[PDB]
């Protein structure tokens, strides 16, 4: 073969983007891949807190932080100066020993190969990345080749200048194809206009089978009482088995439900019966979570968990700006000269969107998500569909061997609307 970046060694691919940043001084590939995972999780939890804090406590939250990271790592390929430094610091890519910014993508390809280049039994875990550039412009060749080489991202030309809305529909349909119909409207209406230069897209799809499934015979319907609202119907599944469990500080229950193969698991964090999720969420760090996992012991238990689905869609502009990502979104100060032929400097991100889906039932779980960075479109207002319910719990879908948070969120409403 020409190249499988997966087997390749760091001194093989000539992965040399426009600008490089050196992180201040504060196997080697395998240890760096483990370091990338910690970065992603610190980004995950920190990002989670800002998102949580901007939403109602009784509303659902669901996302793929990995997706986001990937999408903005692709965006980082043509960044420069403070925009390059900001991307590095916000996604915690500057927490790895290797100071070079160009090295990050290499380990991200390693990480991605481990994740999605096995296709391991009863654990469909696939990912697709794509760049959608205006059809009249000329993209830097090095940028295109590296984006394809590292992220598997080809550049599909779309007429943004004359057919913006047709282009948006084309991108949403591409995302729909890669997520099995789960993600249908990543880009919201009017996000893409006539001046849109490029859209960077990531998508992840999961479908797992439970290692120990619930039987539909034992599933029963029961009334769920919303915050102040009325009641709704929720389908509660039941099962009795041996699960890795632990009740940590303050009556906080941590339960792990493995997927066939044991490489991918779902983790549930339920706050004490009366208490809220605010404390757990406020003190939520990667290290806290790792401590909890380390305290888990196998144990016979009865599991009552709902059969449900939750979708969540939002802009990421607010939260990332608050986290330190300011330059990228400013027309005036954004620096992305590695994308368009002739090192073009007037590009900035107008908005970035995320749409995630989660479905849990008797046979297993299925998740999907998509991130999309729009360069030079219109910046709109986050259309909030605040759906309040009660007594929420945390959900995490992780890859065990690779220390990776794929999906993450809060299920507050288990009813079927
Ligand atoms: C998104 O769009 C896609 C279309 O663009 C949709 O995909 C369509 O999905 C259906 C199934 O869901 C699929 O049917 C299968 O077709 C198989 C193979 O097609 C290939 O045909 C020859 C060889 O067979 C290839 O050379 C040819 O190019 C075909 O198509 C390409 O296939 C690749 C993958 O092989 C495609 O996908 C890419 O895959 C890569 C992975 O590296 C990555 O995930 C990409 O992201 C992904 O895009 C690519 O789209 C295709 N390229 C081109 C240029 O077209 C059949 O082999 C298969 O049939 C088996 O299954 C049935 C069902 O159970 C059995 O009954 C059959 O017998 C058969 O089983 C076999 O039986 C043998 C006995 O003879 C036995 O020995 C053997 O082991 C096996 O058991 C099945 O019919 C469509 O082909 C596919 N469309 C296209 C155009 O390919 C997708 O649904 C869309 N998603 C949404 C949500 O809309
Ligand atoms: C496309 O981007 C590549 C880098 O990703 C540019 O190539 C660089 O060219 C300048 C020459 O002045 C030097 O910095 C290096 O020789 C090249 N590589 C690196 C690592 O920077 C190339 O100029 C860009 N092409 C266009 C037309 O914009
Ligand atoms: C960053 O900006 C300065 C000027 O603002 C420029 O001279 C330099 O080439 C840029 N990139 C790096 C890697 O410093
Ligand atoms: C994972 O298990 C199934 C066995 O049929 C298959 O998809 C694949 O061969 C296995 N993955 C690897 C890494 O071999």
């Amino acid at each position: 073969s020409p190249v499988d970046i997966c087997t390749a060694k760091p001194r093989d691919i000539p992965m040399n983007p426009m600008c490089i940043y050196r992180s201040p001084e504060k196997e080697a590939t395998n240890r760096r891949v483990w370091e990338l995972s910690k970065a992603n999780s610190r980004f995950a939890t920190t990002f989670y807190q800002h998102l949580a804090d901007s939403k109602n406590d009784n509303d659902n939250i669901f996302l793929s932080p990995l997706s986001i990271s990937t999408a903005f790592a692709m965006t980082k390929l043509g960044a420069c100066n403070d925009t390059l430094q900001q991307l590095m610091e916000v996604f915690k890519f500057d927490t790895i020993s290797e100071k070079t910014s160009d090295q990050i993508h290499f380990f991200f390809a390693k990480l991605n190969c481990r994740l999605y280049r096995k296709a391991n039994k009863s654990s469909k875990l696939v990912s697709a990345n794509r760049l959608f550039g205006d059809k009249s412009l000329t993209f830097n060749e090095t940028y295109q080749d590296i984006s394809e080489l590292v992220y598997g991202a080809k550049l599909q030309p779309l007429d943004f200048k004359e057919n913006a809305e047709q282009s948006r529909a084309a991108i949403n349909k591409w995302v729909s194809n890669k997520t099995e119909g789960r993600i249908t409207d990543v880009i919201p209406s009017e996000a893409i206009n006539e001046l849109t230069v490029l859209v960077l897209v990531n998508t992840i799809y999961f479908k797992g089978l439970w290692k120990s499934k619930f039987s539909p015979e034992n599933t029963r319907k029961e009334l769920f009482y919303k915050a102040d609202g009325e009641s709704c119907s929720a389908s509660m599944m039941y099962q009795e088995g041996k699960f890795r469990y632990r009740r940590v500080a303050e009556g906080t229950q941590v339960l792990e439900l493995p997927f066939k193969g044991d490489d991918i698991t779902m983790v549930l964090i339920l706050p004490k019966p009366e208490k809220s999720l605010a404390k757990v969420e406020k003190e939520l760090t990667p290290e806290v979570l790792q401590e909890w996992l380390d305290e888990l012991e196998e144990m016979m238990l009865v599991v009552h968990m709902p059969r449900f689905r939750i979708e969540d869609g939002f802009s990421l502009k607010e939260q990332l700006q608050d986290m330190g990502l300011v330059d990228l979104f400013s027309p005036e100060k954004s620096k992305l000269p590695g994308i368009v032929a002739e090192g073009r400097d007037d590009l900035y991100v107008s908005d970035a969107f995320h749409k995630a889906f989660l479905e849990v039932n008797e046979e297993g779980s299925e998740a999907a998500a998509s991130t999309a960075v729009v360069i030079a479109g219109r910046s709109l207002n986050p259309n909030r569909v605040t759906f309040k319910a009660n007594r929420p719990f945390l959900v995490f879908i992780r890859e065990v061997p690779l220390n990776t948070i794929i999906f993450m969120g809060r299920v507050a409403n288990p009813c079927v609307k």
